[PDB]
């Protein structure tokens, strides 16, 4: 509680009649998470006379009822929004999870369970671009909650009930869109493949060796030399990174179309 | 410890056995801090049937070191990113009191004091800008860290050493080009405002009242009239509010020019 969350910041003979005091606002508004906030503002001690300082500001909460109105709220807000990325990075604890159950053979022969849950983690990346836009990124954790049960998703308050269908109808577009592209360059989805189809592997890896030494460094000049920018590297870089992404995506894309009529 | 954090996602009968197991990891690397993340998990029950998908999800961290090596450092990677929020909240509440204080009388004539404190508010302000570009803002709670006695301020890892250079002289910089003008516009020092120069408070909001209603429709207008924008509030409101930030920056100015000549 917070009672006991304010009287560690205190001396010995002062801990027993501080502690008696803030007895008082227990049950305030955010009264719960601004007690978690001094236990988080505790470990930082990577120190001599910080905590002198803490406590003579914790005192002058007691005092003023609009001053700890205040601060209760402004460090609720940081709460709130570390539990959003607590939140958050769930999703990405099953993103390694999958990584590693497809590289122990879990998928091997299951392509179904992973196409399906390679759809989840898709919708879920959409759902962040719907969000980085808006203009906070709560709301991506708002439209994951609603919509956890029309998209399928195993992981009012926030926006207007018809935002909803949106998002909803651009998930569906988009997944018919990108998906079958991006599951290609999918990190579980290349474990799988290093362990099915090792031969097949063997075969799309040296077509990189192939099209870096062969086509890369030629369709890169030709290309730098059609916009006019043959020289510093800002151009040169900028446009082979590219040329990768996109021999990529192709190569990966070949694969994956071939591999799943096997299915 | 880790130990009765991973325990507590268990029923009665698992929960002893399960407790002995994890007793083999309590010293790897970032084990301090996952504990504390599964902690801060254990909070969102706002549910039946979650606890066992984590518990599920624990069990096999038991298993494989390298799977337990990863959720262990992207635990740790939130964790590490909510301490710096914390580290930031605490300006936030600092920022919070001097606006109370203020408007308690503690400055009333100590003026020295606040004009000190706004300039360590204005260093940090720019600290934020200094961060925004180079493009993960625990930079910035780096850079305050390291120019701390260098700029005074009452709150190698990160970058170049060299780049402190950069950064102090611009801070040095952009105080004498700004300061002044933004604290005219500063919270507290509108606080100490409207209690000591109460009269001379009156004076700069009849001013506004007298810029609005003459000034502001006609001076909107003719910068509309120029840019040929007349029609959709896109281009109304987006002028109209420079136009009140501006007159706002001007009255204000001249008002801390007048108050701080008599000190």
């Amino acid at each position: 509680s917070l009672a006991d969350a304010v009287t560690a910041w205190f001396p010995e003979n002062k801990q027993s009649d501080v502690s008696q005091i803030w007895h008082a606002f227990e049950h305030e508004e955010h009264a719960n998470t601004f007690s978690a906030f001094l236990d988080r503002l505790s470990d930082t001690v990577s120190t001599s006379g910080f905590r002198e300082q803490v406590a003579a500001w914790l005192e002058k909460l007691s005092a003023s009822a609009e001053l700890r109105q205040q601060s209760f709220a402004v460090a609720a807000d940081a709460t709130e929004s570390c539990e959003d990325r607590v939140a958050l990075t769930w999703n990405n604890l099953r993103k390694t999870l999958l990584v590693h159950q497809a590289s122990e053979g879990l998928f091997d022969n299951d392509t179904g369970a992973l196409l399906s849950l390679g759809r989840e983690m898709f919708r879920l990346e959409i759902l962040e671009d719907i969000a980085r836009d808006k203009v906070e990124i709560e709301v991506y954790l708002a439209f994951q909650t609603m919509l956890a049960e029309k998209l399928q998703l195993s992981t009012v308050s926030g926006v207007t009930a018809n935002d909803l269908r949106t998002a909803e109808a651009m998930v569906r577009s988009r997944e018919e869109n990108e998906f079958t592209d991006w599951f290609s360059l999918w990190g579980p989805w290349h474990a799988v493949l290093k362990r099915t189809e090792a031969d097949r592997w063997a075969q799309a890896e040296e077509q990189k060796y192939e099209m870096l030494e062969n086509e890369y460094p030629q369709r890169v000049a030709d290309r730098l030399k059609a916009s006019g920018l043959s020289g510093d590297a800002d151009a040169e870089r900028e446009a082979g990174a590219q040329v990768m992404r996109e021999t990529e995506q192709q190569i990966y894309r070949q694969l994956t179309d071939e591999v799943l009529a096997l299915r």
